[PDB]
């Protein structure tokens, strides 16, 4: 589900449950 964490959701893998896929991805509120 996530990316690495921090990482760019892509050459990875898709973005986690409320992480921003927006340029890269990471926890938020």
């Amino acid at each position: 589900y996530c990316q690495k964490w921090l990482w760019t959701c892509d050459s990875k893998r898709a973005c986690c449950e409320g992480l921003r896929c927006k340029l890269w991805c990471r926890k938020e509120i």
